[PDB]
């Protein structure tokens, strides 16, 4: 059981009533645009609008200068047309900044503060919720979980040696990133282990190669695959789940919880 | 690990490369029909075969008299016309007779040989797989778990007592059945405890009640719901799943398998 709540600005989100839903925006740049245009943010608040009504509680929208164009005019329609909070999928600490200016409430670092340490200084500053995903530049592991557990603890070196507060980090084992098909599956038999270093977890395996490994069938048709790793995942304690199909998801997540008490 | 394969004359289950799929067969009776004409026949064997293309491992097909009027000419049909072991769902130890006659390699009693004790016989005379699934007429336990282990133990006694071998048992929880919405959650969160008697388990929940007691969703809405509880049982050791929807059950449970490493 948690002893505090997830503060994200507006909206607080609670880690023990139930499993929480992160949706993943549609983000289809238009071309003849810097980013901006009516199609690109109409569509995208279309579908936001659309996973926070078949059960997302947050909405995680993804050149240094590009990056800036084309997700600071989501980020502003999308927190004003809907509410719920929002996540900037970034690990560039400009970007970080702008998006939280713009209106997200979350910053998801899909490198853990390495590859950029000034976001992890961004992150303090702004006081958000910030997620630690596990990555690296290769895939060579003495003992993986023993190696993913060393690594996200080295991007808590980094959080909190920047000032990022306990209660504002989230861990993620980065299902999918330096990682083969084996050793993904790996991972999601071990996620149980990272729960030792006292946080939060975010699992992302939502469609992902390794399903289409196993099951051997296209990007298309891996929601029933999708669906078991959140199942055991949720069953091995996770937070949030980040996914493409928030309708199917939300109600397996709503089952997990109920069978497994949470 | 098993140290054995579930025999079933012409077919070998293996339990432990991975989870077997029972598949329910769609019984609609005919009107003006004792049971045989074409119109049901034709119709069950559409549906064996197309469960039998999107997963299946075994078939499920379900007054004492009017009973054998209709599982004997389909238990026929599908024998004939599907390479696939073949189980009668029914409690009774005439009918069981007959459809093991017909050709049905595996026994269903929803009652775990408690309400006509005689059919433990039949199984064990035949020399069948027998599944015996906890049930009883009150929902007044001292101990959920303890008195369904206990229930079911009964449930073996009368069995092996009848000459039915131990690796001729396989035991169901009776999700669904002389249990409360509360208990059948409960139930799902205990399930490995069955696996201290020493048996596979199959787990029957398939679109039930439960499930729209949690989701709020009607029958035909529980495809998600049906999946979380799957994946926790086959990640608490089911050996088998009795399921409506093949195709959707048999990668959620082979993605699972991957991850459980079965
Ligand atoms: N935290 C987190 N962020 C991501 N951002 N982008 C991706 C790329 C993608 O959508 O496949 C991802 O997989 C993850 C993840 O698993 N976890
Ligand atoms: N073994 C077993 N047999 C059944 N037969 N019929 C039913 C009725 C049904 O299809 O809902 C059932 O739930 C089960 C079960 O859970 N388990």
């Amino acid at each position: 059981k948690w002893d505090y709540d997830l503060r994200c600005g507006e909206y607080t989100l609670n880690l023990n009533e139930k499993t929480l839903i992160m949706g993943i925006l549609n983000v289809t740049p238009d071309s003849f645009s810097d980013g901006g245009s009516y199609n690109e943010v109409d569509a995208a608040v279309r579908h936001a609008k659309e996973m926070r009504d078949e059960g997302a509680h947050i909405i995680d929208i993804g050149s240094v200068e590009e990056e800036i164009k084309r997700v600071v005019p989501m980020i502003q329609a999308v927190s004003k047309e809907v509410k719920l909070p929002i996540s900037i999928d970034t690990y560039k600490a400009e970007v970080a900044k702008q998006a939280i200016e713009a209106g997200a409430h979350i910053i998801n670092d899909i490198w853990g503060a390495k590859a950029e340490p000034k976001i992890a200084e961004v992150a303090a500053h702004y006081d958000v919720p910030i997620i630690l995903m596990h990555n690296r530049d290769n895939m060579n592991y003495r003992n993986l979980m023993a190696d993913m557990i060393a690594d996200l603890y080295d991007s808590i070196k980094i959080a909190k040696d920047a000032g990022v507060r306990d209660e504002n980090i989230i861990l993620d084992p980065g299902i999918g990133f330096a990682k083969t098909p084996e050793q993904n599956l790996e991972a999601m038999r071990n996620l149980e282990q990272l729960n030792v270093l006292g946080y939060p977890v975010l699992l992302g395996t939502s469609r992902k190669s390794f399903i289409g490994h196993v099951l051997d069938l296209p990007v298309e048709e891996r929601l029933e695959g999708t669906g078991a790793t959140v199942c055991l995942g949720i069953e091995k304690g996770c937070e949030f789940v980040r996914v493409h199909d928030v309708k199917e998801m939300s109600r397996m997540a709503k089952m997990m919880d109920a069978m497994i008490g949470k």
